[PDB]
DNA sequence: CCGACATCGCATCAGC
DNA sequence: GCTGATGCGC
DNA sequence: GTCGG
């Protein structure tokens, strides 16, 4: 639906909902915003009342009240207040920084340093993953269009089947749904040899990111463990043209008899995942991000069900297999 | 009235 | 040195 | 902040 409808409430929601997150340090006041801004912006009809908004799930006293200021005067003091704020404004902007969380960004603040440029010259205050979110500052916040996604996918692909023919690499997310743009891109990662009751051989994930890395794909590492890898990567510059802007790239090494429990969570959606683990328990199962448990009939949870695919997990709920396009809820 | 709210691997801080 | 707590992005 | 036991 139209951002027109009502647009000016939900930023207004989002807005507040930033505040929350990076300046009084609540999350969960930061999530019930954007779960708010979220269902206004579905809701098909121009919002008249903060009592006509009351009504949908995720908007109480307050919400319904700030609106009503809202629609009255076309904005709201609060916020007027806390945009002209000096510190809040400045500790707001800094957690746009990859690295630099509500408490870095309270404590960069504090010593007076308050910019893009005001880091840029106190560089050894920074950790490591902090300098690389500097250094791509501006990247970070571009989109991924589809088509770079499938090229990005292409080298990921290519390069962990010529480690070995045996992994097994899904790029999940948004992108995985069908999504236009994506933010980042997230590989699973498995490979036979890796199951939950087995070796982690701590180069399955070194190999592949050190694959990447010889190529030139993956130019700067974040975090990076057995299971987990965080960084950056970056797509060929088509000679002579406006190289690919750096991107950020995460990789997860899941256990074979866990990686489709583990493509399925990762795929989503958000919504898709509720609707599957309210239906999961109704039919009498447990599912999380790894597996897939019976339930007895005193809510015991058994042994983790066998799986070999997405569609093992679909069949055990008594649910038909769904293609990751049309999972958006 | 008052607790839950999603999740957890990894880097790094705090403390012994 | 080590382990646990915290911060971070997801 | 919202929901709900
Ligand atoms: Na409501
Ligand atoms: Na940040």
């Amino acid at each position: 639906p139209q951002e027109t409808l009502n647009g000016g409430i939900t930023d207004m929601l989002t807005e507040l909902a930033n505040f929350e997150k990076n300046v009084s340090q609540a999350i969960h006041k930061y999530n019930a915003y954007r779960k708010a801004a979220s269902v206004i912006a579905k809701y098909p009809h121009k919002i008249k009342s903060g009592a006509e908004a009351k009504k949908l799930p995720g908007v109480g006293t307050k919400i319904a009240e700030k609106i009503d200021e809202f629609l009255a005067t076309g904005k709201l003091r609060k916020l007027e207040k806390i945009r002209q704020d000096d510190t809040s404004s400045s500790i707001n902007f800094l957690t746009r920084v990859s690295g630099i969380g509500p408490s870095a960004a309270r404590k960069f603040v504090d010593e007076g340093i308050k910019t893009l440029e005001d880091l840029r010259k106190n560089e050894d205050k920074l950790n490591h993953h902090q300098r690389i979110g500097l250094k791509y500052f501006g990247d970070f916040e571009k989109r991924i269009p589809r088509e770079e996604m499938l090229q990005m996918q292409d080298i990921v692909l290519n390069e962990v089947k010529k480690v070995d023919s045996e992994y097994i690499a899904t790029v999940c997310g948004s992108f995985r749904r069908g999504a236009e743009s994506s933010g980042d891109m997230d590989v699973l990662l498995t490979h036979p040899s890796f199951t939950s009751e087995s070796t982690k051989q701590p180069k399955l994930l070194h190999q592949v990111v050190e694959q990447l890395q010889k190529v030139h794909f993956i130019t700067d590492t974040l975090s990076k463990g057995e299971t987990k890898f965080m960084g950056v990567c970056q797509l060929p510059s088509k000679n002579d043209e406006k190289e690919y802007p750096h991107r950020r790239i995460d990789i997860r090494l899941i256990p074979k008899d866990q990686y489709y429990c583990g493509v399925l969570y990762f795929t989503g959606s958000d919504i898709f995942n509720k609707n599957m683990r309210a239906h999961a328990l109704e039919k009498g199962f447990t599912i999380n991000e790894y597996t897939i448990r019976p339930l007895g009939v005193t809510g015991v949870a058994g042994e983790p069900l066998p799986v070999d695919s997405e569609k093992d997990i679909f069949d055990y709920i008594q649910w038909k297999y769904r293609e990751p396009k049309d999972r958006s809820e």
